[PDB]
């Protein structure tokens, strides 16, 4: 067999790591190769200082800043194969500079001889699938020769995020609007905000950090807005809550209770879509962001074609170790170790409960147990560790505890290892102190 | 017979009006599908506020900004067929804003009836040619229904553009820099940079009418900086040409003659590729940006497969009449009252012969006068009538004049139409006091 790969992010690296790990316990494995559209492997973890289009003209994938931190807890996403101690030669704090999980990442797949699977600076263009020839046939560019070539497959696992093409809505006096207008996917460097009064549009991760980035490295003032409900946190008192935007005129902000402010610069953190430049109708999944993925059985198995397969896909409580966890299990199918159901009605049906299932419920800790749920349905199936999953998920709520005290301070905690037993050791800086975000910084003295 | 136009702005859209003309003549054309990525037609002239990535996903177009005004002399593109007078029903001034522009584009078009063939929202995905067949076949994504199709075509005529996927250089201290670092492509409001010392690298139009637009609207200062040579024009008090930019050190940008200065924003004005993310290598066009297009026979058809065309693909002093006159060509050549040779070799020596005439002197007059002589060329060749080309020339040898006399002055200028043979009067409001940019103020009476 061939497999085709489809990025070399946490997730794709998870794919490649999964086969080697079979391979290396004596199984035979299929051809693997990985096509990756940027110049190294990291995904999301691979910081540029480009926006918009790279070097080679293709739509940057990194949606990652300066400054950025682990917005979890560490514990929550250890490879339950690779320990933090085991990388790092000891226990490190809990929310770690974007480097050093970088560092963590790419340290598990250059150890497992996997890279010389992968081709860099290769975008793919193309993947269709003859149902004659059972093959996908994936047509991809490398830029370093630039020459587009093709290649056929067996399978095909797609794991090219859904955290890059961003979702970017039009209100009123957005493009009358003389100051920076920008999405988070291109956000860089908070200093550019230093004095500046930022409207942060959004309710979620983005809008909580980015916001908070703009706080530590100077802003003037923070005003963020929502739609339905406030993100309802202990903000520090240059940052305010509004409800939804109506317009802008001039430098005034008008919000839905009739108060306006007046604003230097615009930060849209709106969130991203699932999108699939490279597919057609009929292999192309079609999802909200959710937990309980469209279209995959077990959320893994496209079902219009469950020879392909997509890692990540999900909206993500759980990350590194679900992905592991994703792979571990596509990597079974692929060696017919685990049976795919024949008949696509009962992969529907999968689906179906899955949906079900998420919607039973509202509360966040249910959120956040029916992905653990999901870990622990997948890891019972494969020879990946069976790890305490239960003890992520104490991670978890110790962590939306700690945010709920003081979202400014939330990242000076520290949790227990889940692989290893060890408390993170307190960091040596706390966090709004900690201007300097270098691995280096964070692991010496 | 089935032909694909690739791009809806100003020429795919002289395409439409070419095969629309012989129609309406009697002449039987080709079925005609044009797919145009964008919402409206318009190309590079139809404004968005957005940046990098679109409503939909792709990559933006636009690199037009607010403000922009036409930055040659009308009169030297004002259309053969089709009048400034007549469209707006009276004599306006000889540098157009954008919006004044796009409505000109837009009246000759609706007139034509051409929309019909348009598919807006409709990125082509790929275009793949089977030389057994002898057909092209296009596949598009359509963003309103989220469908992916393919369609068979004899011909595909790619007017795609070539100012939209920006060429963006590293210097040393771009990624670390404490500032607003922006291509040209992604520039839309100069008021963004009102107070601040802005350094503009390029030392062409883009380097230009950036910095004029800076200095117009209130920066501090600005220091453009050129590599090759100097754009030597008499600048204002606050503008400084430097030469080659070094490197930056924090804010300190330090040049090639050893002198340094402080600078709070970067705009990169260094240009665009030529790049079709949409093409395999049978059919992709490379070449520089410059009078004498790689691989184009007549300047339009691809040397490698002459059933496939290329519109406005060449570096432009001339603009919509040299894309009429390619497109009146490349219909005929499908019409089959044009025939190409049979012969490679003769393809690929009408290229190297347009290349060493344009390389036999570094005159600008000499420039200009050679695209002159293609458009007379590709005019005498087809039913598209001769117009006063000659006078053209003149208006842009005078333009060139007025900006060597004054480079923030020479918008406040009229030139004689060689369409209707009147000057053109003087604008209500000097360039430089004249900050609204809208078509109703401009054409306040
Ligand atoms: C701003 C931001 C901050 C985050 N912070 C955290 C955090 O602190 N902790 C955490 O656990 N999670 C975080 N995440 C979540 C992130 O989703 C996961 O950490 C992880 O990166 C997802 O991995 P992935 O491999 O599935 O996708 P990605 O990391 O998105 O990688 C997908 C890969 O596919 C490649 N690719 C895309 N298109 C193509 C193509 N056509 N051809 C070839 N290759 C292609 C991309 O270049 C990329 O390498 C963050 C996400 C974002 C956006
Ligand atoms: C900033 C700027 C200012 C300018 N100002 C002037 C001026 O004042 N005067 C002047 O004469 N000229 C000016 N020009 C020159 C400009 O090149 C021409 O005026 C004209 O716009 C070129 O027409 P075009 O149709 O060849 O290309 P474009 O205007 O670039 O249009 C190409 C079209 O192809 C579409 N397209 C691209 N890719 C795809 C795809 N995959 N699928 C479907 N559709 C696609 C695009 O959306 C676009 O509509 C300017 C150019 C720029 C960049
Ligand atoms: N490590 C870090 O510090 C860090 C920083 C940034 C992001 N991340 C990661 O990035 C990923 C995505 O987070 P995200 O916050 O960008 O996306 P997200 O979780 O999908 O949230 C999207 C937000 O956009 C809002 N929204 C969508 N459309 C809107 C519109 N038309 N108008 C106003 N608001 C709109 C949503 O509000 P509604 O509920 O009203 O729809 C929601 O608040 C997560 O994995 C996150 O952890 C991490
Ligand atoms: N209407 C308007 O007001 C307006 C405004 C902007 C643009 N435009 C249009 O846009 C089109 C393109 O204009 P343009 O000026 O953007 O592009 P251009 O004419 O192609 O010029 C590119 C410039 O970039 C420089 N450059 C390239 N690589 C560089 C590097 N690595 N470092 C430093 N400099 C580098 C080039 O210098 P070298 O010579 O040294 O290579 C050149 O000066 C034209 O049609 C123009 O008329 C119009």
């Amino acid at each position: 067999k061939r497999v085709a790969v489809i990025g070399a992010g946490p997730s794709g690296l998870a794919q490649l790591r999964a086969f080697q790990s079979a391979a290396d316990q004596g199984a035979e494995i299929p051809e693997i190769v990985c096509f990756e559209k940027q110049a190294n492997w990291g995904g999301l973890w691979n910081y540029t200082w480009r926006t918009g289009l790279d070097e080679n003209g293709e739509p940057v994938h990194c949606s990652m800043y300066r400054y950025l931190w682990s917005n979890g807890p560490k514990e929550g996403l250890e490879f339950a194969d690779y320990s933090f101690e085991e990388h790092f030669g000891k226990q490190i704090a809990s929310y770690p500079p974007r480097a050093v999980l970088f560092d963590y990442i790419e340290g598990r797949v250059h150890k497992a001889d996997v890279r010389k699977w992968i081709r860099f600076n290769s975008p793919v263009r193309w993947v269709s699938y003859d149902a004659e020839t059972a093959k996908f046939t994936v047509t991809a560019h490398n830029h370093e020769t630039d020459s587009t070539y093709s290649a056929a497959f067996d399978h095909v696992i797609c794991a090219s995020g859904h955290f890059s093409t961003p979702n970017v809505p039009f209100y009123e006096g957005f493009d009358t609007f003389n100051g920076r207008i920008v999405h988070a996917h291109d956000f860089r460097d908070a200093r550019e905000f230093e004095g500046k009064d930022v409207l942060v549009m959004g309710a979620s991760y983005s809008a909580e950090d980015i916001g908070s980035q703009c706080w530590k490295y100077g802003a003037k003032s923070i005003t963020s807005c929502y739609r339905s409900a406030p993100m309802g946190y202990a903000w520090p008192d240059n940052w305010e809550e509004k409800p939804a935007l109506e317009k802008l005129t001039g430098k005034t902000a008008h919000f839905a209770d009739g108060s306006t402010r007046d604003v230097d610069a615009i930060i849209l953190c709106t969130g991203y879509k699932h999108f699939f430049s490279f597919l057609p109708d009929d292999l192309r999944l079609k999802t909200a962001n959710r937990l309980a993925t469209a279209d995959l059985y077990k959320g893994v198995a496209y079902v219009h074609n469950p020879a392909m397969f997509y890692l990540g896909m999900q909206d993500q409580w759980f990350t590194f170790n679900m992905f592991d966890a994703q792979a571990w299990w596509v990597r079974d199918a692929i060696l017919g170790r685990i049976t795919l159901p024949k008949d696509k009605a009962a992969m529907l049906a999968d689906v179906a409960e899955r949906e079900t299932r998420e919607e039973a419920s509202d509360d966040v800790k249910y959120a956040i147990r029916y992905q653990a749920d999901y870990v622990k349905e997948l890891v019972a199936e494969t020879d990946y560790p069976s790890f305490d999953i239960d003890g992520a998920c104490d991670a978890f709520f110790e962590w939306k505890k700690h945010k709920a005290k003081d979202i400014m301070a939330f990242r000076d905690n520290s949790y227990k290892s889940v692989i290893t037993g060890t408390m993170a050791p307190v960091h040596h800086t706390p966090w709004k102190e900690a201007l300097d975000d270098s691995m280096e910084a964070y692991l010496q003295n």
